[PDB]
């Protein structure tokens, strides 16, 4: 389902990539997207799927487009258009200077200082979930750890019931990796019916949870409105209920397959921080974009006002011009260049939180279960969209090789 080519698009710039169902999916999701960086592909392409939009394919252009908020606006950041249009999350659907006051607030709730405080719980939950898995010699890493781990730390942060997990998880999934089951606006609305009451309650009777802090915060010397809070909190939820979860499975899937990688981390733990960045580069997973606010000529191509462009965060560090041998995982690379957490004014607030959850999981898992592999006859399926993921991750191990702590 290709849309008829708009007049301004040079036909030699057409490259029909489906962000929602790329061609090489079976070989892996990052591998599927990297086709855009082969030699036959121009740097800035036009795709006809998903209603027609541009895709920047190079580190350099993505960074530039991200830096340039004047031309490339966060007003409509999701593709297809109907979705970018219904998108009203804060601070994500706003441009500087307006964006800045809301970011300052969200930062309060997820910043370094909050992570610093939640550390022992992170570490505590990891050790617990692991040790519980250990003696089984088998899990579904996706369902058994990848989801619980990050989700429960978030529920805790927000002060929301663990019971709510499934519902929230399905609505998040429809936003990022649309099923067909629900339009973006419907998913958005339902997350919203969920939050409203909770926000009301916390305006009235404040706690110390992230929601109460957002609900009663100040933006530009005045109190935030209800709609504003609803809209920040909605982002906070989806923000992490989805990204960390998928990142862990990609990383774990790689670890299950690379014995020498695990060993390296076991013998030289000083290297975990470095390995973490390398995994962030190699298993990068987000893809969103921007809307053109006017006619503008970028890298020789004519962008008409209203055009949407996909600026894949995923692709910058997979770009050979940026990283030599990009598909190879090397924990000792001199410079790990990525834009996994984004670029420009919208750089991820939650990065500190995500790195802490990543490092803990790796140190913690390797300690207890140093030797594990993918289950025999398991076929791992990746999925694509705004946030790419792993469907399920069957792992097997010999209990006798574990170590209880
Ligand atoms: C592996 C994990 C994560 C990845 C890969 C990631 C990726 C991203 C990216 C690429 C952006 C920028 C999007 C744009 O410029 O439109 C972003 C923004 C954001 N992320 Fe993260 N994220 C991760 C984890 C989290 C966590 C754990 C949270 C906390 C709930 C979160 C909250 C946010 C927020 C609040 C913003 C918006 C910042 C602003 O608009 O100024 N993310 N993230
Ligand atoms: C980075 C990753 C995901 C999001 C997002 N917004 C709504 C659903 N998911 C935004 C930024």
């Amino acid at each position: 389902n290709l849309a008829p080519l708009p007049p301004h698009v040079p036909e030699h710039l057409v490259f029909d990539f489906d962000m929602y169902n790329p061609s090489n999916l079976s070989a892996g999701v990052q591998e599927a997207w990297a086709v855009l960086q082969e030699s036959n592909v121009p740097d800035l392409v036009w795709t006809r799927c998903n209603g027609g939009h541009w895709i920047a394919t190079r580190g350099q252009l993505i960074r530039e487009a991200y830096e340039d908020y004047r031309h490339f606006s966060s007003e409509c950041p999701f593709i297809p258009r109907e979705a970018g249009e219904a998108y009203d999350f804060i601070p994500t659907s706003m441009d500087p200077p307006e964006q800045r006051q809301f970011r300052a607030l969200a930062n309060q709730v997820v910043g370094m200082p909050v992570v610093d405080k939640l550390e022992n719980r992170i570490q505590e939950l990891a050790c617990s979930l692991i040790e519980s898995l250990r003696p089984q010699g088998q899990c579904n890493f996706t369902e058994d750890y990848a989801e619980p781990f990050p989700i429960r730390i978030f529920m805790l942060l927000a002060g929301l019931p663990e019971e709510d997990i499934p519902h929230l998880k399905y609505l998040t999934d429809q936003m990022t990796r649309p099923d067909g089951s629900m339009t973006f606006a419907e998913a958005k609305e339902a997350l919203y019916d969920y939050l409203i009451p909770i926000i009301e309650q916390r305006r009235q009777k404040p706690g110390t949870d992230a929601i109460s802090i957002v609900a009663n915060g100040q933006v530009n010397g005045r109190p935030i409105t209800s709609d504003e809070a609803k809209r920040m909190c909605g982002l906070l939820l989806v923000g992490g209920l989805d990204t960390v979860v998928n990142f862990l499975s990609f990383s774990m899937e790689f670890l299950a397959k690379s014995p020498e990688h695990r060993q390296e981390l076991i013998e030289r733990p000083e290297r975990i921080p470095a390995a973490c960045e390398e995994l962030l580069r190699r298993f990068s997973l987000v893809a969103d974009g921007r809307i053109l606010t006017s006619d503008y000529e970028f890298h020789g191509v004519q962008l008409k006002k209203g055009d949407q462009i996909l600026l894949p965060q995923m692709l910058s560090g997979l770009d050979e011009r940026e990283n030599a041998c990009p598909m190879h995982v090397d924990f000792s690379r001199q410079k790990v260049s990525h834009t996994t957490f984004g670029h420009g004014s919208h750089l991820c607030l939650g990065q500190h939180l995500a790195r802490r959850e990543i490092i803990v999981t790796l140190k913690e898992w390797l300690t207890r279960i140093p030797d594990f592999s993918i289950a025999p006859g398991a076929q791992i399926q990746h999925k694509s969209g705004i946030v790419s993921g792993v469907q399920a991750l069957p792992l097997v191990w010999d209990p006798a090789t574990t170590k209880a702590v």
